[PDB]
DNA sequence: CACAGGTCACGAAGGTCA
DNA sequence: TGACCTTCGTGACCTGTG
């Protein structure tokens, strides 16, 4: 029950790995942009709940090493059916709830 | 007695195929909702009790491939007429 | 018993805004 | 960034019928 990346209090599985709420958003936001990060120090930052915001290159690496699948991030094209086909069941759940 | 879709313990046939309770519910919802899934991998995932939740595309395709039949799911009109023969056979006993 | 559907607590996507 | 929130799909278990 602990975040595999930073050792923070994990909230459950996210993109197939047990991460905290912050490494969840960081992974999704990072991958969604395809951001390439480069490390300012060596390239083996010992990531923690505190300094986790300082080395992205390494945080995103510990991310992937831990098992997070960028495939599990919904494709913009998919965030679409969901966003819209929301009001599609809401339009039909309204129609049956009329007659 | 094994789910022909994910390997999990099965509870009997469901829509014509030996399946677990998760895949029966998955199959019925996916079919009723006319859902269109698309695999984020190579389209040949290996469904297993512990990852079936990750590829709906392949799970549903596996459902159909082992033989689950959408024609066994009751249509809403059949459901409605049912919970009427349940409300009739109720207010009659 | 076998098997349709029904229930609802619970997991994990995205969104939001300080 | 990330804490907290809204949504909807899941499946263990249950009811009702044939
Ligand atoms: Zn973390
Ligand atoms: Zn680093
Ligand atoms: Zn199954
Ligand atoms: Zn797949």
């Amino acid at each position: 029950r602990i975040c595999g990346v930073c050792g923070d209090r994990a909230t459950g599985f996210h993109f197939n790995a047990m991460t905290c709420e912050g490494c969840k958003g960081f992974f999704r936001r990072s991958m969604k942009r395809k951001a390439l990060f480069t490390c300012p120090f060596n390239g083996d930052c010992r990531i923690t709940k505190d300094n986790r915001r300082h080395c992205q290159a390494c945080r995103l690496k510990r991310c992937v090493d831990i098992g997070m699948m960028k495939e599990f991030i919904l494709t913009d094209e998919e965030v679409q059916r969901k966003r819209e086909m929301i009001l599609k069941r809401k339009e039909e759940e309204a129609l049956k709830d009329s007659l």
